[PDB]
């Protein structure tokens, strides 16, 4: 599963980027030019869309109550109710990952970092297997590069 696994690595990376404010110098993989190019768009969208929902983004943190692991694995359930219905376009995929930073900064800040990565995975799992036919028509991380690129 190549969209999976590409997938993850953007979201892992601006995820445990966010969380601890250092950059990851490690190659990329395979698609390794888009994959760097989607990263970019996310730190240039990605804080904006924080800072805009910050309330609603604070509310549903607090409403979480996520302490460790197991409530990592909990959250799939109400990332899929609000993600799964209605319509699906680049900024409601946006919003997903955003909230996913949100969330690992928290976790580093309670010093659950090693909970991120399962956050990073139940993040993809849920992107690639309710979006996967809608992510190939638009081209994947190519389409949503070109989508969010001004020049
Ligand atoms: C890591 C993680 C990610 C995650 O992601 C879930 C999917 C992303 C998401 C959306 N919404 C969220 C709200 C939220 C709520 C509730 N109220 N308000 C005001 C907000 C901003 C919060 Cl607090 C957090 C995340 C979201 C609702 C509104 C925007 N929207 C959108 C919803 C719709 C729609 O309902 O059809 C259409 C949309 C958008 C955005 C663009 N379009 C077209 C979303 O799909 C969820 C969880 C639990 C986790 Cl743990």
């Amino acid at each position: 599963d190549e969209l999976y696994r590409q997938s993850l690595e953007i979201i892992s990376r601006y995820l445990r980027e966010q969380a601890t404010g250092a950059k990851d110098t490690k190659p990329m993989g395979r698609s390794g030019a888009t994959s760097r190019k989607a990263l970019e768009t996310l730190r240039r969208v990605g804080d904006g869309v924080q800072r805009n929902h910050e309330t609603a983004f604070q509310g549903m943190l607090r409403k979480l109550d996520i302490k460790n692991e197991d409530d990592v694995k909990s959250l799939s359930r109400v990332m899929i109710h609000v993600f799964s219905d209605g319509v699906t376009n680049w900024g409601r995929i946006v919003t997903l990952i955003s909230f996913g930073a949100f969330v690992a900064k928290h976790l580093k800040t309670i010093n659950q970092e090693s909970c991120i990565e399962p956050l990073a995975e139940s993040i993809t799992d849920v992107l690639v297997r309710t979006k996967r036919d809608w992510l190939v028509k638009q081209r994947g991380w190519d389409g949503f590069v070109e989508f969010f690129h001004v020049e």
